[PDB]
RNA sequence: GGCGGUACUAGUUGAGAAACUAGCUCUGUAUCUGGCGGACCCGUGGUGGAACUGUGAAGUUCGGAACACCCGGCCGCAACCCUGGGAGAGGUCCCAGGGUU
């Protein structure tokens, strides 16, 4: 066949950390303990207090 | 907890407002890159072979493999982007594909 396919580039470098990320660590508050996924910071509803007004 | 703005409060300085510091109030804030489940397909991917020999390590024989738990991809998902097309009084739109998590 002859020519198809072929150019064979060299491109490397792929070194990136994530704030030393552990194993048991947290990618959140960065606490040592718990995951990211169980990071006591992860807010949800319902709403804490509530506001209300009368004549203003 | 920390800081900034605000006011006030205290202390100092000062004649003076004002300056500074501290206290604090409110206000506001700032972070899920390792993705998580699902199924159970593929790779012996990773790790702990089993007994036996032996003072000890180490081996040996067995099987030459098995199992187990995790593992990757993989699928479902949302996020981000690359890519394109065409018209639109200037970058609007809409939509599909992939990668990565
Ligand atoms: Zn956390």
């Amino acid at each position: 066949a002859t020519v198809v396919s072929g150019q064979k580039q060299d491109r490397q470098g792929g070194e990136r950390r994530r704030s030393q990320l552990d194993r048991d660590q947290c990618a959140y508050c960065k606490e040592k303990g718990h995951w990211a996924k169980d990071c006591p910071k992860k807010p949800r509803g319902p709403r804490g207090p509530r506001p209300q007004t009368s004549l203003l």
